[PDB]
């Protein structure tokens, strides 16, 4: 009965109290709503789609869990990674956790506007594209609300400011209750 979140800085709850971020909030819903769920984060800052693949195989075998929320590849597209490699790593993935028994729901993410519709696009489609090929679930903009937003993003406009953590579970519950 584990939900097993796999996310980099935005799920870490980089620069603010970790306590407040948004997996903490998911684990006190969750509480709160009466259901029974243990939420292990084992997001970390700088993660990318490889490394969460790397990863993700020794966290099936410790925590074994029924839900695998993944959120990674933001850093895929904010380094210029390639989006086919990205596809095959959240793809593969999405492939390893559902074969140790687990649903799973990607995360999407786009980039701010100043990378413009085509490179958004390119990163932002993939994950639709994985859902599809691994038959997952999806948040396709999880960010919905936050990015761009004054008062919702801290100054490098990348990583959501402490007024944001309700938003990221508003946009999260809904695609995520179904699965409990």
């Amino acid at each position: 009965q584990t939900l097993l979140v796999v996310g980099d800085s935005i799920s870490a709850a980089l620069g603010l109290d970790t306590s407040q971020g948004w997996v903490a909030l998911l684990q006190k819903r969750l509480a709160d709503e009466g259901y029974d769920y243990r939420v292990v984060n084992a997001s970390i800052s700088g993660d990318t789609s490889a490394g969460g693949l790397a990863r993700l195989p020794a966290l099936l075998a410790e925590e074994k869990p029924a839900l695998v929320v993944i959120e990674l590849g933001g850093n895929d597209g904010l380094r210029g990674m390639a989006p086919a490699q990205l596809q095959q790593n959240l793809a593969s993935m999405a492939q390893k956790a559902r074969a140790e028994g687990a649903k799973v729901l990607l995360l999407g993410i786009q980039l701010p506007p100043n990378y413009g519709p085509r490179y958004i696009e390119a990163f932002s489609r993939v994950y639709g594209a994985v859902a599809a090929q691994e038959k997952t679930a999806l948040v396709p903009f999880f960010l919905e609300g936050v990015g761009g937003v004054q008062g919702m993003m801290q100054a490098d406009g990348i990583h959501p400011a402490l007024a944001a953590q309700p938003r990221l579970l508003e946009n999260v519950w809904p695609t995520l209750k179904p699965l409990l």
